[PDB]
Formats: C-alpha cells, structure tokens, sequence
DNA sequence: CCGACGACAGATAATTTGTCACTGTACAGTAGAATATAGATGCGCATCTATATAGATGCAAATTGAGTGGCCTTATTAAATGACTTCTCAACCAGTCA
C-alpha cells in the first residue's frame, strides 16, 4: 500500500524500502516467537528474492508474538459481536 | 470349489455454512436539458353577399273648368211711363164813348 506499507494479523508494516512498490503482490516470511519484524521477498520464475525487512507500527516497545497478535484479534471481534 | 452380486455396517471427502483477515473503490458541484418538428386552437382583418330601401318616372282614371253647338209667332188699335224733333213767342194807329 502506499508509502510501503502491508497489513499483517490486523497490524500495519512499514518496510524499510519498499515504497517503490506500491500496489505490487508481495510474499513474506516470520517468525511467530517475534512478528515485530517481517521478511519481504518478491516472487518471480520459481524463485522468491528477499526484498526488505518491515517493522510493525502503532504497537508497544515489547516484542510481539503470533499468538498475541490473535489473541488481541479475537478479543477485539468479541467486542464487536458484542455491541 | 470358484466367481459374482446384494445387505448391513463403517469410514470419508464434497457441499454448505460460518468465521476471520485483507482489500478495491466511491465520497469527492452536476444530466435534466436543448432543439427541432407537427397539429390544433384562437383573435384579427379583409372580402364579399343579401336586404332594404326612398326618390324618380311612367301611366291611367277622375274629375274640372272651359268652351261650342242646337232649338225658338206675328201684325194692327188704344192707354200708361220714359225720351226726341218741329213751330210759335209784333207794337200804335184808327174808330167809339162817358
């Protein structure tokens, strides 16, 4: 999305220097002990090539996992159910 | 004895439904409006028509005044009245008488 940006588990990424590539299909790769930083890599013939490092924006300093990250998801939709 | 098909039971992905996360896109002053046409209706102005004449003229009775034409006893006498005409109208000398 535009300045760079993707949308992971709810979250919004700024990559480091992806903003040339606004409105192209990215992949990614993380890891869920730690989402906070997330591997960008363009697809292309049968291979895929590591573009960036993004960073999670709007969150708190503490490293951030998978499971947290949909457990504040599944809270959050409860909540909207709910209302 | 060997092979094929049906009953009953058991396990399984396709189908449908639900939930969840990421996303393309509209919100941005804006199509009711412009421009022809036919078709019917109404007001105005002209262009006839048909009726209505009173004045003038011709004519034909109806007197109306003004003409014209046709038909008629007469002679004597007398009186009366009214007229006309004619004629006439000297002057002194000579012879008686109381």
């Amino acid at each position: 999305q535009r300045g760079g940006c993707l949308q992971f588990q709810n979250l919004m990424y700024r990559g480091e220097y992806l903003a040339g590539y606004a409105g192209e299909t990215v992949n990614l790769r993380f890891d869920p002990r730690d989402i906070t930083t997330i591997l960008v890599y363009r697809q292309e013939n049968n291979q895929e090539v590591f573009l960036t490092r993004a960073h999670a924006q709007g969150l708190e300093t503490e490293q951030l996992a998978l499971d947290e990250a949909e457990a504040a998801s599944r809270r959050l939709r409860t909540a909207g159910k709910t209302i």
